């Protein structure tokens, strides 16, 4: 009847516990969760009950991003401006859009 705990998520009839940053749910509990690392190129920066990571952002250079900050499994790549650019779109510290000076 009542709901799972915020370090846990609904399976089946039971309220098991979620992943820590950086991991995606390998097998469900039934015992808690058996969390397993974020593959390459994937994060996740909160606690998790999924089975899927989260796709890290990249930058693109040929539209003026650079990375500001790299892509962990704990945190996303930010994008900043290339020189001869400003930012014109912005999303709290990424940049999704740069004008030529």
């Amino acid at each position: 009847l009542p709901s799972c705990k915020e370090d846990e998520y609904p399976v089946g009839s039971e309220c098991c516990p979620k992943c820590s940053p950086g991991y995606r749910v390998k097998e469900a509990c039934g015992t808690g969760t058996v969390c397993e690392p974020c593959p390459p190129g994937t994060y996740i920066a909160h606690l998790n009950g999924l089975s899927k990571c989260l796709q890290c952002q990249m930058c693109d250079p040929a539209m003026g991003l650079r990375a500001s900050r790299n892509c962990s499994r704990t945190e996303n790549a930010v994008c900043g401006c290339s020189p001869g650019h400003f930012c014109i779109v912005q999303d709290g510290d990424h940049c999704a859009a740069c004008r030529a000076y």
